Protein backbone atom coordinates (compact mmCIF):
# COMPACT_ATOMS: atom_id res chain seq x y z
CA UNK A 1 0.00 0.00 0.00
CA UNK A 2 1.14 3.72 -1.05
CA UNK A 3 0.30 6.21 2.23
CA UNK A 4 -1.21 9.54 1.42
CA UNK A 5 0.88 12.70 2.39
CA UNK A 6 -1.25 16.28 1.89
CA UNK A 7 1.31 19.13 0.62
CA UNK A 8 2.90 20.87 4.11
CA UNK A 9 2.78 23.86 1.45
CA UNK A 10 -0.72 24.84 1.42
CA UNK A 11 -1.26 27.27 -1.18
CA UNK A 12 -0.43 24.44 -3.82
CA UNK A 13 -4.04 23.41 -4.05
CA UNK A 14 -6.72 21.08 -5.71
CA UNK A 15 -9.72 22.91 -8.02
CA UNK A 16 -11.18 23.66 -4.93
CA UNK A 17 -8.68 25.12 -3.20
CA UNK A 18 -7.86 22.02 -0.90
CA UNK A 19 -4.77 20.90 -0.95
CA UNK A 20 -3.23 18.19 -2.93
CA UNK A 21 -1.27 15.59 -2.06
CA UNK A 22 1.02 12.36 -3.18
CA UNK A 23 0.62 8.59 -2.08
CA UNK A 24 4.22 7.05 -1.22
CA UNK A 25 5.74 3.67 -0.30
CA UNK A 26 9.60 3.95 0.06
CA UNK A 27 11.99 1.30 -0.54
CA UNK A 28 15.00 1.57 1.20
CA UNK A 29 17.13 -0.21 -0.71
CA UNK A 30 16.40 1.63 -3.95
CA UNK A 31 17.86 4.70 -6.01
CA UNK A 32 15.25 4.75 -8.22
CA UNK A 33 12.31 6.33 -8.02
CA UNK A 34 8.77 6.59 -10.01
CA UNK A 35 6.23 9.29 -9.92
CA UNK A 36 3.11 8.72 -11.80
CA UNK A 37 0.61 11.31 -12.97
CA UNK A 38 -3.22 9.93 -12.84
CA UNK A 39 -5.28 11.09 -15.67
CA UNK A 40 -9.06 11.44 -15.89
CA UNK A 41 -10.05 14.17 -19.20
CA UNK A 42 -9.90 18.34 -18.07
CA UNK A 43 -12.24 21.07 -17.94
CA UNK A 44 -12.32 24.32 -19.75
CA UNK A 45 -14.81 26.79 -18.36
CA UNK A 46 -17.18 27.29 -15.48
CA UNK A 47 -20.38 25.87 -17.00
CA UNK A 48 -18.31 22.27 -17.12
CA UNK A 49 -15.94 22.52 -14.13
CA UNK A 50 -19.22 22.61 -11.98
CA UNK A 51 -20.74 19.75 -14.02
CA UNK A 52 -17.13 17.77 -13.24
CA UNK A 53 -17.74 19.03 -9.34
CA UNK A 54 -20.58 17.30 -8.55
CA UNK A 55 -20.02 13.51 -10.19
CA UNK A 56 -16.14 13.82 -10.39
CA UNK A 57 -14.95 15.36 -7.35
CA UNK A 58 -12.00 13.26 -6.34
CA UNK A 59 -10.74 14.72 -9.63
CA UNK A 60 -11.34 18.21 -8.38
CA UNK A 61 -10.43 18.34 -4.36
CA UNK A 62 -8.57 15.81 -1.83
CA UNK A 63 -11.28 16.18 0.94
CA UNK A 64 -12.56 12.91 0.16
CA UNK A 65 -9.49 10.98 -0.61
CA UNK A 66 -8.80 7.66 1.69
CA UNK A 67 -5.54 7.33 3.39
CA UNK A 68 -3.65 4.60 1.07
CA UNK A 69 -3.99 3.24 -2.61
CA UNK A 70 -2.47 -0.21 -3.56
CA UNK A 71 0.13 -0.17 -6.38
CA UNK A 72 -0.71 -1.82 -9.48
CA UNK A 73 0.73 -2.89 -12.71
CA UNK A 74 3.98 -0.72 -13.02
CA UNK A 75 2.82 0.46 -9.25
CA UNK A 76 3.07 -2.82 -8.11
CA UNK A 77 5.84 -3.79 -5.35
CA UNK A 78 5.28 -7.90 -6.53
CA UNK A 79 7.81 -8.79 -9.50
CA UNK A 80 5.18 -11.28 -10.42
CA UNK A 81 2.97 -8.38 -11.31
CA UNK A 82 5.70 -6.08 -12.28
CA UNK A 83 8.87 -7.47 -13.94
CA UNK A 84 10.24 -4.05 -14.49
CA UNK A 85 10.42 -2.14 -11.46
CA UNK A 86 9.23 -3.75 -8.67
CA UNK A 87 11.59 -2.50 -6.15
CA UNK A 88 11.35 1.28 -6.52
CA UNK A 89 10.32 3.52 -4.30
CA UNK A 90 6.49 3.99 -5.52
CA UNK A 91 4.98 7.50 -5.81
CA UNK A 92 1.00 8.01 -7.04
CA UNK A 93 0.08 11.80 -7.82
CA UNK A 94 -3.68 11.96 -7.94
CA UNK A 95 -5.09 14.26 -10.77
CA UNK A 96 -7.32 17.27 -8.92
CA UNK A 97 -6.45 20.29 -11.02
CA UNK A 98 -8.62 19.21 -14.70
CA UNK A 99 -5.79 20.75 -16.43
CA UNK A 100 -3.97 17.91 -17.88
CA UNK A 101 -1.34 19.30 -15.41
CA UNK A 102 0.15 22.16 -16.71
CA UNK A 103 -2.15 25.17 -14.89
CA UNK A 104 -0.23 27.82 -12.53
CA UNK A 105 -3.14 29.78 -11.30
CA UNK A 106 -4.94 30.19 -7.60
CA UNK A 107 -8.45 30.36 -6.58
CA UNK A 108 -9.22 33.78 -5.79
CA UNK A 109 -11.58 36.71 -6.05
CA UNK A 110 -11.50 36.54 -9.59
CA UNK A 111 -10.98 32.89 -10.46
CA UNK A 112 -13.68 30.04 -8.97
CA UNK A 113 -11.17 27.15 -9.27
CA UNK A 114 -7.27 26.87 -9.02
CA UNK A 115 -5.73 25.42 -11.75
CA UNK A 116 -2.04 24.15 -10.54
CA UNK A 117 -0.89 21.04 -12.01
CA UNK A 118 2.35 21.97 -12.92
CA UNK A 119 2.90 23.52 -9.54
CA UNK A 120 1.65 20.18 -8.11
CA UNK A 121 4.47 18.53 -9.72
CA UNK A 122 7.17 20.51 -8.75
CA UNK A 123 6.10 20.89 -5.07
CA UNK A 124 5.65 17.17 -4.31
CA UNK A 125 9.51 16.74 -6.40
CA UNK A 126 10.65 19.49 -3.50
CA UNK A 127 8.87 17.93 -0.35
CA UNK A 128 10.19 14.68 -1.68
CA UNK A 129 13.91 15.80 -1.44
CA UNK A 130 13.35 15.68 2.20
CA UNK A 131 12.15 12.01 2.10
CA UNK A 132 15.26 10.44 0.07
CA UNK A 133 14.88 11.78 -3.22
CA UNK A 134 18.13 13.45 -2.86
CA UNK A 135 20.01 10.08 -2.77
CA UNK A 136 18.30 9.31 -6.41
CA UNK A 137 20.32 7.88 -9.77
CA UNK A 138 16.66 7.79 -11.55
CA UNK A 139 13.81 9.49 -11.19
CA UNK A 140 11.23 8.25 -13.96
CA UNK A 141 7.84 10.90 -14.41
CA UNK A 142 5.53 8.60 -15.80
CA UNK A 143 1.47 8.91 -16.41
CA UNK A 144 -1.40 7.82 -18.67
CA UNK A 145 -4.15 9.70 -20.50
CA UNK A 146 -4.20 13.49 -19.18
CA UNK A 147 -0.99 12.23 -17.35
CA UNK A 148 0.87 10.99 -20.06
CA UNK A 149 0.07 14.43 -21.85
CA UNK A 150 1.25 15.59 -18.43
CA UNK A 151 4.60 13.86 -18.33
CA UNK A 152 5.19 15.35 -22.06
CA UNK A 153 4.77 18.97 -20.67
CA UNK A 154 6.31 18.77 -17.33
CA UNK A 155 9.54 16.43 -18.18
CA UNK A 156 12.01 19.25 -19.31
CA UNK A 157 10.84 21.30 -16.32
CA UNK A 158 11.47 18.77 -13.56
CA UNK A 159 14.93 18.01 -14.38
CA UNK A 160 15.57 22.34 -15.14
CA UNK A 161 14.67 22.26 -11.28
CA UNK A 162 16.38 19.47 -10.00
CA UNK A 163 19.95 20.79 -11.64
CA UNK A 164 19.18 24.55 -10.16
CA UNK A 165 18.12 23.30 -6.61
CA UNK A 166 22.01 21.56 -6.69
CA UNK A 167 21.11 17.65 -7.80
CA UNK A 168 22.67 17.18 -11.23
CA UNK A 169 23.38 13.92 -10.86
CA UNK A 170 19.52 12.64 -10.82
CA UNK A 171 19.18 11.43 -14.43
CA UNK A 172 15.13 12.43 -15.10
CA UNK A 173 13.22 9.92 -17.82
CA UNK A 174 9.71 10.31 -18.85
CA UNK A 175 7.20 7.89 -19.57
CA UNK A 176 3.88 8.45 -21.27
CA UNK A 177 1.09 6.54 -21.71
CA UNK A 178 -1.89 6.88 -23.86
CA UNK A 179 -1.54 10.71 -24.40
CA UNK A 180 -0.01 10.88 -27.90
CA UNK A 181 -3.09 12.59 -29.64
CA UNK A 182 -3.47 13.85 -33.06
CA UNK A 183 -5.59 17.21 -34.39
CA UNK A 184 -6.61 15.13 -37.33
CA UNK A 185 -10.17 15.69 -39.08
CA UNK A 186 -13.37 14.26 -37.32
CA UNK A 187 -15.39 11.50 -38.41
CA UNK A 188 -18.40 13.69 -37.98
CA UNK A 189 -17.54 17.68 -37.60
CA UNK A 190 -18.80 19.61 -35.23
CA UNK A 191 -18.52 23.34 -34.17
CA UNK A 192 -17.38 24.53 -30.84
CA UNK A 193 -21.13 25.55 -29.63
CA UNK A 194 -21.26 23.63 -26.09
CA UNK A 195 -18.58 21.20 -24.31
CA UNK A 196 -19.63 18.12 -26.59
CA UNK A 197 -19.05 19.51 -29.81
CA UNK A 198 -15.50 21.42 -29.16
CA UNK A 199 -13.19 19.64 -30.62
CA UNK A 200 -9.72 19.25 -28.66
CA UNK A 201 -7.72 22.08 -30.60
CA UNK A 202 -10.71 24.46 -29.43
CA UNK A 203 -10.96 23.20 -25.96
CA UNK A 204 -7.13 23.51 -24.96
CA UNK A 205 -7.13 26.73 -26.34
CA UNK A 206 -9.60 28.07 -24.25
CA UNK A 207 -8.10 26.11 -21.52
CA UNK A 208 -4.83 27.70 -21.48
CA UNK A 209 -6.48 31.09 -21.01
CA UNK A 210 -8.90 29.53 -18.25
CA UNK A 211 -6.11 28.27 -16.30
CA UNK A 212 -3.22 30.47 -17.28
CA UNK A 213 -1.46 27.19 -18.33
CA UNK A 214 2.26 26.45 -19.23
CA UNK A 215 3.97 24.78 -21.45
CA UNK A 216 7.57 23.89 -22.10
CA UNK A 217 9.83 26.87 -23.29
CA UNK A 218 11.53 25.52 -26.52
CA UNK A 219 8.01 24.52 -27.74
CA UNK A 220 6.88 27.78 -26.27
CA UNK A 221 9.42 29.64 -28.54
CA UNK A 222 9.10 28.02 -31.86
CA UNK A 223 5.00 28.58 -31.46
CA UNK A 224 4.61 31.55 -29.36
CA UNK A 225 1.81 33.83 -28.21
CA UNK A 226 -1.90 32.58 -28.97
CA UNK A 227 -0.44 29.06 -30.52
CA UNK A 228 0.51 27.23 -27.20
CA UNK A 229 -2.66 24.60 -27.57
CA UNK A 230 0.01 22.85 -30.35
CA UNK A 231 2.67 21.91 -27.44
CA UNK A 232 -0.31 19.37 -26.18
CA UNK A 233 0.24 17.11 -29.16
CA UNK A 234 2.88 14.76 -28.96
CA UNK A 235 4.37 14.68 -32.15
CA UNK A 236 4.62 18.45 -32.03
CA UNK A 237 6.47 18.60 -28.54
CA UNK A 238 8.40 15.80 -28.43
CA UNK A 239 11.27 16.93 -30.68
CA UNK A 240 11.54 19.99 -28.44
CA UNK A 241 12.33 18.07 -25.36
CA UNK A 242 15.92 16.99 -23.88
CA UNK A 243 14.78 14.18 -21.28
CA UNK A 244 14.75 10.79 -22.38
CA UNK A 245 10.80 9.92 -23.09
CA UNK A 246 9.46 6.61 -23.48
CA UNK A 247 5.87 6.61 -25.69
CA UNK A 248 3.37 4.19 -25.38
CA UNK A 249 -0.15 4.60 -27.49
CA UNK A 250 -2.32 1.91 -28.35
CA UNK A 251 -2.67 2.80 -32.62
CA UNK A 252 -6.15 2.72 -32.11
CA UNK A 253 -7.03 5.15 -28.57
CA UNK A 254 -10.48 4.79 -27.47
CA UNK A 255 -10.07 8.85 -26.43
CA UNK A 256 -8.90 9.35 -29.68
CA UNK A 257 -12.36 8.17 -31.85
CA UNK A 258 -14.32 9.60 -29.06
CA UNK A 259 -13.07 13.28 -29.67
CA UNK A 260 -12.86 12.26 -33.30
CA UNK A 261 -16.97 11.41 -33.00
CA UNK A 262 -16.33 7.84 -33.89
CA UNK A 263 -18.54 5.17 -31.89
CA UNK A 264 -18.40 1.49 -33.03
CA UNK A 265 -21.33 -3.32 -38.84
CA UNK A 266 -18.56 -0.91 -40.33
CA UNK A 267 -18.98 0.79 -43.67
CA UNK A 268 -16.78 1.53 -46.01
CA UNK A 269 -16.42 5.20 -45.33
CA UNK A 270 -15.71 4.22 -41.33
CA UNK A 271 -13.58 1.19 -42.50
CA UNK A 272 -10.71 3.70 -44.69
CA UNK A 273 -10.92 6.36 -41.60
CA UNK A 274 -9.81 4.04 -39.27
CA UNK A 275 -7.02 2.50 -41.02
CA UNK A 276 -6.02 5.97 -42.08
CA UNK A 277 -5.76 6.70 -38.30
CA UNK A 278 -3.48 4.04 -37.57
CA UNK A 279 -1.18 4.87 -40.47
CA UNK A 280 -0.61 8.46 -38.89
CA UNK A 281 -0.44 7.47 -35.63
CA UNK A 282 2.31 4.83 -37.01
CA UNK A 283 4.02 7.52 -38.95
CA UNK A 284 4.15 9.84 -35.91
CA UNK A 285 6.05 7.69 -33.72
CA UNK A 286 8.60 6.57 -37.00
CA UNK A 287 11.71 9.08 -35.77
CA UNK A 288 10.54 7.77 -31.89
CA UNK A 289 13.30 5.59 -31.19
CA UNK A 290 11.46 4.23 -27.76
CA UNK A 291 8.11 3.67 -28.19
CA UNK A 292 5.54 0.40 -27.50
CA UNK A 293 2.28 0.91 -29.84
CA UNK A 294 0.14 -2.27 -30.38
CA UNK A 295 -2.83 -2.70 -32.77
CA UNK A 296 -5.66 -2.29 -30.60
CA UNK A 297 -8.75 -0.85 -29.77
CA UNK A 298 -8.58 -0.12 -26.09
CA UNK A 299 -8.56 2.52 -23.05
CA UNK A 300 -6.21 0.16 -20.51
CA UNK A 301 -3.51 1.56 -18.81
CA UNK A 302 -0.13 0.87 -17.70
CA UNK A 303 -1.05 0.68 -13.82
CA UNK A 304 -3.34 -2.59 -14.62
CA UNK A 305 -3.13 -5.61 -12.68
CA UNK A 306 -2.55 -7.69 -16.24
CA UNK A 307 -0.23 -5.31 -17.90
CA UNK A 308 2.24 -8.05 -18.31
CA UNK A 309 0.25 -9.95 -21.33
CA UNK A 310 0.04 -7.27 -24.11
CA UNK A 311 3.38 -8.07 -26.44
CA UNK A 312 4.22 -6.56 -29.81
CA UNK A 313 6.82 -8.94 -31.93
CA UNK A 314 6.82 -11.15 -29.65
CA UNK A 315 8.18 -8.69 -26.85
CA UNK A 316 6.21 -6.99 -23.66
CA UNK A 317 5.93 -3.63 -22.49
CA UNK A 318 8.26 -4.72 -19.61
CA UNK A 319 10.65 -6.32 -21.52
CA UNK A 320 10.52 -2.91 -23.30
CA UNK A 321 11.26 -0.72 -20.75
CA UNK A 322 14.09 -2.65 -19.30
CA UNK A 323 15.39 -2.87 -22.74
CA UNK A 324 15.39 0.69 -22.52
CA UNK A 325 16.83 0.77 -19.61
CA UNK A 326 19.98 -0.79 -20.77
CA UNK A 327 20.55 1.28 -23.48
CA UNK A 328 20.87 4.22 -21.56
CA UNK A 329 23.90 2.82 -19.56
CA UNK A 330 21.95 -1.58 -30.17
CA UNK A 331 20.96 -4.46 -28.04
CA UNK A 332 20.75 -8.35 -29.43
CA UNK A 333 17.09 -9.36 -28.88
CA UNK A 334 16.28 -6.54 -26.20
CA UNK A 335 14.58 -3.59 -28.90
CA UNK A 336 13.70 -1.06 -27.76
CA UNK A 337 11.28 0.66 -30.61
CA UNK A 338 8.18 -1.46 -31.09
CA UNK A 339 4.94 -0.43 -33.61
CA UNK A 340 2.69 -2.83 -34.90
CA UNK A 341 1.94 -2.22 -38.57
CA UNK A 342 -0.88 -4.59 -39.32
CA UNK A 343 -3.73 -2.59 -39.96
CA UNK A 344 -7.04 -3.18 -37.68
CA UNK A 345 -7.92 -3.26 -34.30
CA UNK A 346 -6.97 -6.41 -32.65
CA UNK A 347 -5.09 -7.71 -35.78
CA UNK A 348 -2.65 -8.23 -32.90
CA UNK A 349 -3.70 -11.51 -30.89
CA UNK A 350 -2.38 -10.31 -27.64
CA UNK A 351 -4.86 -6.89 -28.02
CA UNK A 352 -6.46 -6.46 -24.34
CA UNK A 353 -10.04 -8.52 -23.68
O1 LIG B 1 -8.89 9.88 -20.44
C1 LIG B 1 -8.75 10.14 -21.80
C2 LIG B 1 -8.15 11.53 -21.98
C3 LIG B 1 -7.67 12.08 -23.15
N1 LIG B 1 -7.24 13.30 -22.89
C4 LIG B 1 -6.69 14.13 -23.76
C5 LIG B 1 -5.61 14.90 -23.37
C6 LIG B 1 -5.02 15.78 -24.27
C7 LIG B 1 -5.51 15.88 -25.56
CL1 LIG B 1 -4.76 17.00 -26.72
C8 LIG B 1 -6.60 15.10 -25.95
CL2 LIG B 1 -7.23 15.24 -27.61
C9 LIG B 1 -7.19 14.23 -25.05
N2 LIG B 1 -7.42 13.54 -21.56
N3 LIG B 1 -7.99 12.42 -21.02
C1 LIG C 1 4.54 27.41 -1.74
O1 LIG C 1 4.19 27.22 -3.12
C2 LIG C 1 4.09 28.46 -3.83
C3 LIG C 1 3.48 28.14 -5.18
O2 LIG C 1 4.27 27.22 -5.91
C4 LIG C 1 5.48 29.07 -3.92
O3 LIG C 1 5.41 30.28 -4.66
C5 LIG C 1 6.00 29.34 -2.51
O4 LIG C 1 7.35 29.76 -2.58
C6 LIG C 1 5.91 28.09 -1.62
N1 LIG C 1 6.18 28.45 -0.24
C7 LIG C 1 7.08 27.83 0.53
C8 LIG C 1 7.20 28.34 1.93
O5 LIG C 1 7.76 26.90 0.11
Amino acid sequence: DLRLHLLLNTSVTCNDGSPAGYYLKESRGSRRWLLFLEGGWYCFNRENCDSRYDTMRRLMSSRDWPRTRTGTGILSSQPEENPYWWNANMVFIPYCSSDVWSGASSKSEKNEYAFMGALIIQEVVRELLGRGLSGAKVLLLAGSSAGGTGVLLNVDRVAEQLEKLGYPAIQVRGLADSGWFLDNKQYRHTDCVDTITCAPTEAIRRGIRYWNGVVPERCRRQFQEGEEWNCFFGYKVYPTLRSPVFVVQWLFDEAQLTVDNVHLPVQEGLRLYIQNLGRELRHTLKDVPASFAPACLSHEIIIRSHWTDVQVKGTSLPRALHCWDRSLHPLKGCPVHLVDSCPWPHCNPSCPT
